[PDB]
């Protein structure tokens, strides 16, 4: 029959788990300045944490997908929850003379994180058409809320407690509880995946050969490159914006220097507020623009993406010169650029599913993702830190020069955003032809 409360309890528990996952992910970028001051490292060391975390997630995701494909799922999910909760809790006890060890800790988290985002969504697909679409929408909309909460709790715990260590100790406790219910309240153990009807295999393919066709898809390649550029920009900005804002506030002499008060606390909370509102706002505006423009021409999605990218690049270029005088203009530019940047999220997946044939579709959702991390946020924070260090090395160490060097280094992101917009325009050039070829192939194969 139909399980009464299980299909709702599982969805709610997994949504809470995803929120906690992203909160754990961003709680270390929330308080980066305190880590920098305590461990005595420069910008390169600051970016190394996020770079290592993203690299570990990159490596770990396909292996955990493979493991969850055939082995048990709920035990793997609970083990991952417990593992990164324990690692995060233990990472707060490291002294100030073993900074490298802390970096290693992030890598371990980067493993456990990959055990969730690759396995948690598919369980939803087991349990639910319209209901499945609504659940999946809620599950994916849990992301910006999680990032915002990560920022707010990090900053607020740093302010109230007076020590950044606590910011890494209250997050995983909720994990220790959460996984427990995932082990006792998730209905069933493993269902579905019974596509091998008749015998033990019906359609195994060969992975590589179909991949050989994927390079021949110009629209798919260009869209993947544009997604990689977007990931680069988002990772760099999300890692480095709060520190930039704090330095801009300290050079202008609004508040005192760090460690006399609880340093920068309102900026991170405010930034969490904008990102929390902006995830939803950007998704809504992108969907509405696509819906309106679909009835006027067949190239609505990539042209809309390109226009949004150009606008986001313009506003991201504007904020850097606007932040010198006042901060309200900087926040307004953050808002506008945030919406214009995240307007493309759903449209990217829509065009991906709309171009490539269903049979290879799953493979694309893997490969692109890997590329979306390979040229994106794998080394973007490290690159920004390295450029900032190189600029500051040939100049005297002053707060104003620190802020100016960070701004000049961050100026790289709008160039990449413009490149992504150009790539989306290239996608729009060939989208119709690729769609026609895919339609002909899928119709004539039957
Ligand atoms: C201007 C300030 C910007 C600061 C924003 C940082 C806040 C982070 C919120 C978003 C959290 C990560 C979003 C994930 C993006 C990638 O996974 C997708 N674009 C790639 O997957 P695919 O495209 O294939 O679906």
């Amino acid at each position: 029959a139909s399980l009464g409360r299980g299909r709702g309890a599982a969805a709610a528990i997994l949504s809470l788990g995803n929120v906690l996952n992203y909160l754990d992910r961003y709680t270390v970028a929330g308080v980066l300045l305190d880590i920098q001051q305590h461990f005595g490292v420069k910008d390169r060391g600051a970016g190394l944490l996020q770079s290592v975390f993203i690299c570990s997630f990159m490596v770990a995701a396909p292996i955990f997908g493979y493991l969850g494909d055939r082995f048990n799922r709920k035990v793997i999910l609970s083990c991952g929850i417990f593992f990164w909760s324990a690692v995060t809790f233990s990472s707060s006890f490291i002294p100030q003379q073993y900074f490298w060890l802390l970096v290693l800790s992030r890598g371990l988290v980067g493993i456990g994180e990959a055990s969730y985002s690759t396995i948690a969504p598919t369980i939803i697909g087991d349990l639910f058409k319209n209901t499945r679409t609504l659940m999946l929408s809620v599950f994916y909309f849990a992301i910006p809320l999680g990032s915002g909460l990560g920022y707010i709790t990090g900053s607020s715990v740093k302010q109230a407690a007076g020590d950044w260590h606590w910011a890494l100790r209250v997050s995983p406790v909720l994990g220790m509880i959460t996984g427990t219910l995932i082990l006792i309240l998730v209905p069933a153990t493993k269902r579905g995946h019974a596509d091998q009807l008749g015998d033990q295999l019906k359609a195994r393919t060969s992975w590589l050969r179909d991949m050989k066709a994927l390079i021949r898809n110009r629209s798919y390649v260009f869209s993947s490159l544009a997604t990689s550029a977007v990931s680069f920009a988002t990772g760099a900005l999300g890692m480095w914006i709060p520190l930039y804002l704090h330095r801009a506030q300290v050079v202008q002499k609004t508040a005192e220097t760090c460690n006399s008060p609880p340093c920068g606390a309102k900026d991170s909370l405010i930034f969490g507020a904008i990102t929390c509102f902006t995830g939803f706002l950007g998704v809504v505006t992108g969907a509405g623009a696509t819906r309106w423009c679909r009835l006027k021409t067949q190239r609505a999605d990539p042209l809309v993406c390109a226009v949004g990218m150009l606008g986001s690049a313009i506003f991201i270029c504007l904020i850097f010169v606007a932040a010198k005088s006042s901060i309200v203009g900087a926040y307004i530019c953050i808002f506008v650029g945030e919406t214009l940047l995240f307007s493309n999220w759903a449209i990217t997946a829509d065009i991906l599913m709309y171009v490539v044939i269903p049979t290879r579709r799953a493979t694309a959702v893997a490969l692109q993702s890997f590329t979306s991390h390979l040229l994106g946020d794998a080394g973007s924070p490290y690159l920004i830190g390295f450029i900032s260090d190189l600029i500051r090395q040939s100049t005297k160490d002053s707060p104003l020069w620190e802020f100016l060097s960070l701004g000049y280094a961050l100026m790289l992101c709008p160039f990449v955003v413009v490149l992504g917009g150009m790539f989306f325009l290239a996608t729009a050039l060939f989208f119709v032809s690729d769609r026609a070829r895919a339609e002909q192939q899928v119709n004539q194969l039957a």
